[PDB]
């Protein structure tokens, strides 16, 4: 509360760290699914289902670009990226199973660096 602070945890490391772990998830083979933006115009029903799109190139402008204010709502996106992909694909597809395996791969770093 006012004049009382629990003590100081180090951020200073953060961006580089987001920045490593998103580089790591941009150079995993199942990545291709999550590179870019899904095409609105050319995948059917996307634009009206998927009420917040979200891709690895859109996290990384972002990430440069100053627009995460703390690593929290970094975690949000990435996971918000395999959220997405499992609303709208089936878990036994090829994308559907490229999602689960990132997502695990995402969180295994996100532990082993933060946790």
């Amino acid at each position: 509360s006012m004049s009382v602070k629990k003590p100081k945890r180090d951020d200073s490391k953060d961006l580089a760290l987001c920045s490593m772990i998103l580089t790591e998830m941009e150079t995993h083979e199942d990545a291709w699914p999550f590179l870019l933006p899904v095409n609105l115009k050319l995948v059917p029903g996307y634009k009206k289902v998927i009420k917040k799109p979200m891709d690895f190139s859109t996290i990384r402008e972002k990430l440069s670009s100053g627009q995460y204010p703390n690593l929290e709502t970094f975690a949000l996106d990435v996971r918000l990226v395999f959220d997405n992909c499992e609303t709208f694909n089936e878990d036994d597809s090829d994308i559907g199973r490229a999602g689960h395996n990132m997502r695990k791969y995402f969180e295994k770093k996100w532990t082993d660096t933060f946790k």
